[PDB]
């Protein structure tokens, strides 16, 4: 018996945790290479390497608030404060 089907409701291949860590994404933010890391985590990593952890970019020492990506995650959904 070789059979094994997946689905979902929307192709979303967005992460839920961190990936340095493992842990809870803390203070994550969206790059250009569509990503997404803990404030600490890319902080520390570009110290040592000016490149992305998973792409392995040329970041440039760039980031951006992803603050939209978690809302989506919790319950609410959208942020219009
Ligand atoms: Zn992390
Ligand atoms: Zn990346």
């Amino acid at each position: 018996g070789s059979s094994g089907s997946s689905g979902g409701s929307e192709e979303e291949e967005i992460p839920f945790r961190c990936f340095i860590c493992r842990q809870a994404f803390q203070n994550p933010v969206v790059t250009k290479c569509r990503h997404y890391f803990c404030e600490s985590c890319a902080l520390e990593h570009f110290r040592a390497t000016p490149r992305c952890y998973i792409c392995d970019q040329p970041t440039g020492g760039i980031f951006n608030p992803a603050k939209e990506l978690m809302a989506k995650l919790q319950k609410s959904g959208p942020s219009s404060g």
